[PDB]
């Protein structure tokens, strides 16, 4: 898993990351830009949030109840449960994630974000701009590897910015590992902070799991689906999963960042060519996102009814 500096050398950078883009579709970076202080205090924010008691939570669970992964994914912000599991044969446990939209900040959807722990909208909106910049920067050497003008897709292509608070609780004797199933992302691309071992990358060519290493000042980038077809296969989606630790519940913070359910996607034009034909056709966002949450057959599964060109 490569750990690219990004204090190196302007054209080092755009080489490493097009070569992990190109080989794996993961990531980590390093000397990012992020102040390490607000890398710290948005992870105490979390910790503190999921410490609250059970009255807090009901704040954020539509007509009493978690919410699920299901569409429309909306942007104010709500507790998501899924996969349940039991542990040690006796006690019932899930993974639970807080997300929330970041992006353009409205009142109206900050308003919906916790308002305990009170630092929360200080720091997490702090937070959320410095993730969202760095996002931009790796999308723009992105675009040089690509060969793309710069700002290819500052636009409606990162219109939705989601943070995803995972907290996955400790388990020694799981009635299953894995916490969080195999998956590509299904937007464009993912920063992940995380500080605790769990993270796993599929490496598909050699049929091997492979753990992510927990560097707490490091972001993973992962490349979503969105990305995978918009590059036409030249770059990797990354397949991840997240296994349940056995001794301390683990919290990720998740920034999410792809395009708006009113978008159409394809592989981006420019690129293409006589040797690279492309190998989807336009899809809607949203007809894509109803695959990608429903049906769980094949990693890629909400991209092939749009797979074109195939031999
Ligand atoms: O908890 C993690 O490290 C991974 C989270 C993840 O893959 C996701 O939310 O899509
Ligand atoms: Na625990
Ligand atoms: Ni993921
Ligand atoms: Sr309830
Ligand atoms: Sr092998």
């Amino acid at each position: 898993v490569p750990i690219i500096d990004l204090q190196q050398d302007h054209l080092l950078i755009v080489q490493q990351i097009t070569k992990a883009c190109q080989d794996f579709g993961l990531f980590q970076v390093i000397n990012h830009g992020v102040p390490e202080k607000l890398m710290v205090e948005a992870m105490e924010v979390y910790k503190e949030f999921f410490a609250l008691p059970a009255e807090e939570k009901e704040k954020f669970q539509p007509k009493g109840e978690p919410a699920k992964f299901e569409l429309p994914l909306e942007q104010k912000a709500k507790l998501y449960v899924e996969g349940e599991r039991r542990c040690n044969e006796e006690f019932l446990y899930w993974k639970d994630t807080l997300a929330h939209g970041c992006y353009p900040l409205h009142e109206e959807l900050l308003n919906s974000w916790p308002e305990k722990p009170p630092t929360y909208r200080d720091v997490i909106a702090k937070y959320s701009v410095e993730v969202r910049k760095l996002t931009m920067r790796i999308l723009d050497y992105i675009c040089e590897g690509l060969g793309l003008k710069l700002g290819y897709f500052d636009n409606e292509l990162t219109q939705i910015q989601m943070l995803l608070a995972n907290y996955y609780p400790s388990c020694p004797d799981p009635s299953t590992t894995i916490g969080s199933g195999g998956h590509y992302d299904g937007n464009l691309i993912t920063l992940l902070q995380q500080d605790l071992v769990g993270l796993q990358q599929l490496i598909v060519k050699d049929d091997k799991w492979i753990a992510v290493e927990p560097i707490p000042t490091a972001f993973v980038v992962n490349l979503g689906l969105t990305l995978k077809v918009m590059s036409n296969e030249k770059f990797e989606g990354s397949i991840h999963r997240v296994v349940t630790h056995p001794i301390r519940n683990r919290i990720s913070i998740g920034t999410l960042i792809g395009p708006d359910y009113s978008c159409t996607i394809e592989p981006i034009k420019e690129l293409i060519s006589q040797e690279n034909p492309p190998l989807y056709k336009p899809y809607p966002y949203a007809e894509f996102a109803e695959i990608y949450l429903s049906d769980k057959s094949d990693y890629d599964a909400g991209v092939k009814p749009y797979k074109i060109n195939q031999f």
